[PDB]
């Protein structure tokens, strides 16, 4: 079986094009998870520029892309990542234009 | 835990009238999770808003995709189990059927 363990929002990086580390905690130690993108009720045109997020695991596989360009829109990808012995993992998250302060996120999917 | 397959949603014919999508080629009698995805779509190639909802015929959850620029949502997940023939059915509805963009879902298993 498979299930959604919990939903987490992506961080909002401070600087355009410069990745920040997002740490996720509270999961089972030494366990494989799959992350998929999602967002709810966002106005991506509240100010100028385009919301474009990319996220990868520091150690793992996959890239999540959320590109809200109005004639070429993408929500795709996944991340495969394993927790450490403390139930945590790190992602690298980059916003192409950091003034886009909309909220997006991912589901954390687990075997059961 | 991985994506086994990605499949496109059907494009229903009539606004607000659900149609059945059958997914095949999966493991028999196995639980899957579905989450939405799409690539390089122009949701403004014509007038009206792309708004899709999908639910399993047997299972739970709803995927919602509302590309309204004022209130954009790409969300929800479906839990569904295949029959003994590796298939399952979804019920898919477009609010405005003239929006013929392509969207879809991941099929996830462990």
């Amino acid at each position: 079986d498979v299930r959604v363990d919990k939903a987490v929002n992506f961080i909002k990086p401070e600087v355009s094009g410069v990745a920040e580390i997002q740490t996720v905690t509270g999961l089972s130690p030494s366990t494989s998870y799959l992350l998929t993108p999602a967002f709810l009720e966002q106005n991506f045109q509240s100010e100028a520029g385009i919301y474009i997020l990319s996220a990868t695991p520091v150690e793992g596989e996959g890239t999540i892309s959320i590109n809200m360009d109005p004639t070429v829109t993408t929500v795709s990808g996944f991340i495969k990542v394993k927790t450490d012995t403390f139930g945590t993992f790190d992602l690298s998250v980059v916003l192409t234009t950091a003034s886009k302060k909309q909220t997006t996120g991912f589901n954390i999917i687990a075997a059961t």
